[PDB]
């Protein structure tokens, strides 16, 4: 009852599109609070409503909240003024510093520390999937009922599942199974995105050949303005043994220390 929003309360403006996914579409909406409304133009209804209960109960400053569900069902989400983290760091109008970028990474880690503590596996962590609000607070997003595929370029087929190979751990590429430890691998790649200001990872690699490229003894290179301790953290995130990768709690700890050494 706490998850359901009355159809009287929501106005969804289909003329103004925020983004087009594969399975649905997200629009500007009004609830007076400005929101984003995900349409699903099917799946089990039982599993849908129970997923919305888990999601609604997630409350963390660095995790995207679910405002609610309007009864195809409509998923109501907060409005995020500055859009996704990747586009934000690529914008020629914005000037984040090295400290700012490490800080964005710290916020994500805190968001993921929160999600990991609820035994929730994100599966698609990447800068494109983190959103910023008006206070430039980074929110880990595109999970649960909100989950879709918006930048088709970064997902590759084959089970004919369409997967973000360039963000995936070795074992996930082999087994197609995702864990919090494979989320940790994705977080290392996200750290790399931040320090290169939204560069595509492994440009001259194609698709599932990534496994062969990694097994060559390769990792993403250190960005110029990435601090040495931050690069060492990335390498730990990409440990070949999943269980030897740092927890998000350890990552929050290590990154908060690096962050604190910078001014401005
Ligand atoms: C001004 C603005 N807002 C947004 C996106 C946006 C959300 C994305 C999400 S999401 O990461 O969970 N998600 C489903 C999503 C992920 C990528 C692209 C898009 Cl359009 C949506 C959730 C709430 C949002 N509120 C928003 O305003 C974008 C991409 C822009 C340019």
């Amino acid at each position: 009852q706490h998850v359901v929003i009355g159809p009287s309360s929501l106005i969804v403006h289909f003329n103004e599109v925020i983004g087009r996914g594969h399975f649905g579409c997200v629009y500007h909406g009004t609830l007076k609070i400005h929101c984003a409304v995900k349409s699903l133009n099917i799946g089990e209804v039982s599993q849908f409503l129970t997923e919305g209960i888990i999601m609604k109960d997630f409350s963390h400053p660095n995790v995207l909240s679910l405002l609610g569900i309007c009864l195809s069902p409509l998923v109501v989400l907060p409005y995020m003024k500055h859009g996704d983290l990747r586009n934000f760091i690529r914008n020629e109008t914005h000037n984040p510093t090295v400290k700012d970028l490490i800080g964005f990474g710290l916020q994500v880690a805190k968001g993921m520390k929160y999600l990991a503590s609820k035994k929730f596996v994100h599966r698609d962590l990447a800068a494109r999937n983190c959103m910023l609000d008006e206070k430039f607070t980074v929110k880990v997003a595109d999970f649960g009922l909100a989950r879709d595929m918006y930048d088709k370029e970064y997902y590759s087929v084959h089970t004919g599942a369409k997967l973000p190979v360039k963000w995936m751990a070795l074992e996930s590429l082999q087994t197609q199974k995702f864990t919090t430890k494979s989320d940790v691998w994705s977080f290392g790649v996200l750290l790399w995105e931040l320090m290169t200001r939204g560069a595509p990872p492994y440009p001259d690699v194609n698709t599932f050949d990534i496994t062969v490229y990694l097994l060559q003894g390769r990792r993403l290179l250190q960005p110029e303005y990435c601090p040495d301790p931050l690069y060492e953290v990335m390498l730990k995130c990409w440990h070949p043994k999943a269980e030897m990768r740092p927890s998000f709690s350890e990552l929050v700890s290590r990154i908060s220390a690096i962050f604190s050494t910078f001014i401005g």
